Order: structure tokens, then C-alpha cells, then sequence
């Protein structure tokens, strides 16, 4: 029913598949939260101790990896309190090359 534009970049992409921006598609409830749409990559997307692992760490994202919302800072809005809308451009990036 939806759908948003990520751009992974840095170290993430690398993860995904070499795609430097690739598109999600979740269906649920109405009121869907940006904190759903990266649990939808975590569970159907991805489903391993290796790519996951890295990305989220129980429950909780591993702190230094950087997502710009709308041209904005994530943590400028809330974090999980920003509602979804189909028609966005995510980005995601990593300031972490080598150990």
C-alpha cells in the first residue's frame, strides 16, 4: 500500500546488496510509525545473525549510524516519533570504515 525511497550509504548498503537507495513497502495499520519501517527490514528483509546483528543490537540500533528523515536529522524529530508517509526519501549512512 505504501512505499519509501532509503538511500543507504557509508556501510549499509553494502549489507543490502551494493543498493545505494532501495525501496520499502510495509502494510499493517494506518498510523504507521518510522520505527515500524525498520523493523519491516529486520524481519522479512533480513533475517540473519550477520546483517542484522550489526544493524540492531536487542531491541535497540547500534549508536553511530546516521539517518537523515526529509532532508533532517532522525534525533531532530523523535526517533520513532515521526508517522510514516508513502512518497518519502530515507537516507541512511555510516561514519565507520575498518575496526
Amino acid at each position: 500500500m505504501v512505499n519509501v525511497k532509503v538511500e543507504f550509504l557509508g556501510g549499509l548498503d553494502a549489507i543490502f546488496g551494493k543498493q545505494r537507495v532501495h525501496k520499502i513497502k510495509m502494510d499493517k495499520e494506518d498510523p504507521v510509525t518510522v520505527g515500524d519501517l525498520i523493523d519491516h527490514i529486520v524481519s522479512t528483509m533480513i533475517n540473519n545473525p550477520n546483517d542484522v546483528s550489526i544493524f540492531i543490537e536487542d531491541d535497540s540500533i547500534r549508536p553511530g549510524i546516521i539517518t537523515l528523515i526529509n532532508d533532517t536529522d532522525w534525533e531532530l524529530e523523535g526517533e520513532k516519533d515521526y508517522i510514516l508517509e508513502d512518497g518519502d526519501i530515507i537516507s541512511f549512512t555510516s561514519t565507520l570504515h575498518g575496526g
